[PDB]
């Protein structure tokens, strides 16, 4: 038979890890160890917020208030493991989604703090020359969408609409144009939900929907490009973390419904088995997932602490 | 459904790696990030030596000539990741097997380098009086068996007997009242072959036989204990090299038939998958595996270099 690599690679000491994001700490997690990690403390993260890593390795944070009434923006400085601040985002906004390509960071929509008012606004923030900007606004006013990059192009995922509706619209970003396009809309209308890149197949795990909480998963091809579905997770759940390390799909956290019965935070982790499409139980438990942000991240082992 | 973990541990940057001793170097492996290290040089380490890891972290080897006519043995220095020359082997000595209890270790019959004829002559080193002795003798003479250790007894399968045959006898030796024990035999009589412990059983895979070259795969289950078949190996080898890392069991090397057909080395990495029952190829070439004692161990990752 043949084999899965041809020559081995010379250890650098990195490794593929899930970095858990929250106002106490970034605290890295390797799933096949079951082992955690410092990466950086956290107090100064804001309990609401948003989380994305580059490409490079540059872990970005947006969310809280304020620092005219803002939003806080952070880089993780992997040299020193201190949060820098950076230009804070012009907005005060929640519920939005972030996207990064070419080193920019683009937040999609909100959730106005100080208004209540659905967004369209895209922001996009420029780091060599350290600044935000307005691009082109989303076609439709959303929060509580999703917003995943790949190759150099960003997508946005359902939400709530202006009525209060869920939507199932998907639309493509291309930097390089400036323009939104509907793609093929989603089977199941969902707001508040996990997604992932998996080879190389947008998927979309629970929510809530017009039916309220939902343990459905799909998967647009990137492709066909059409939209599938998958084996659905275990249980029903809003904000599940969804994260690809490395070849596999992981699911972290979600909320609900749980037992007077109300949405709770569930801090367990399952892997999506590809073959025999299943989702394994990995972890039952883990701290460091409460009220955390999750990202798929390749870190350098000696910079990492003792927990 | 249920979990892998319950809690998650904090990780202390150790490693289950495979390790292998070659006359250049000892370089780990790992076969799941196909990742290569140095753990030490080994110039001195002569070239047909066994290998064994304690229990503790530490590696013995045992081969060559001479430092009387004697072998080498040598202890890795984990600290300073040299070796250290240890009270040489009384016996010049190869194709024996090398097993362990309590930090003793315990050389069994060969192969006489001078005089070459079959021993059944058990030798133990003992590591705190940093002295060897001449234990019970093995009820056969024998070489080209191998040797394993579990649960603080020590196993002896198949050889060569003192006419020129394979044999199919498995013998256990308990320390604490010293003495060998025929267990039940294998189905297949070998020498020349890979051994390890496997969940719990002993797996041993290939060999040379009355019909030459092998790819069977048996295991004496610790337990029944009886001896059952599993997947066979996918090439009829000589010396593949077992090791059990972590949950799973690797196949390392081995030799021929191959093309003036010769018993020619393969050094290729195999591992079997427990559920589908398949051996699966992971690594096509690994020079360091070349003339290497390979080893299941467990690693401070910052005690390695980089390659």
């Amino acid at each position: 038979p043949g084999y899965l690599n041809d020559i081995p690679r010379h250890g650098m000491f990195v490794k593929d890890l899930i970095l858990l994001v929250n106002d106490t700490a970034a605290v890295a997690y390797d799933p096949m160890e079951n082992e955690c990690y410092l990466t950086a403390l956290a107090e100064q993260i804001p309990r609401n917020h948003s989380s994305i890593v580059t490409q490079q390795n540059q872990v970005y944070v947006v969310g809280g208030l304020y620092v005219p009434l803002q939003s806080y923006f952070f880089q993780l400085d992997n040299v020193s493991s201190e949060w820098v601040g950076l230009p804070p985002l012009p907005s005060a906004r929640c519920l939005f989604g972030l996207g990064e390509v070419d080193d920019k960071i683009y937040v999609v929509a909100g959730k106005d703090l100080q208004t209540e008012a659905s967004l369209d606004s895209v922001l996009c923030y420029d780091p060599v020359a350290a600044k935000w900007s307005e691009v082109k606004n989303l076609p439709i006013k959303v929060y509580g969408h999703n917003v995943i990059s790949h190759n150099g192009m960003i997508y946005c995922l359902g939400g709530k609409t202006d009525d209060k509706k869920c939507t199932n619209r998907v639309f493509i970003y291309n930097p390089k144009k400036g323009d939104w396009k509907d793609l093929a809309p989603m089977k199941t209308p969902r707001s508040m939900f996990g997604v992932a890149i998996h080879k190389g197949k947008i998927v979309i795990a629970g929510g809530v929907t017009e039916d309220g909480l939902s343990a459905s998963v799909e998967a647009f091809d990137l492709k066909t490009n059409k939209w599938e579905v998958m084996t659905e997770f275990p249980q029903e759940r809003s904000s599940i973390s969804l994260v690809s390390l490395a070849g596999s799909l992981y699911a972290i956290g979600g909320f609900a419904m749980i037992q007077e019965f109300a949405p709770t935070e569930v801090n367990d982790i399952w892997k999506y088995e590809d073959d025999k499409k299943e989702w394994a139980g990995m972890l039952k438990e883990i701290r460091y997932a409460s009220g955390a942000s999750c990202l798929a991240t390749r870190l350098n082992l000696f910079k990492l602490s003792k927990l």
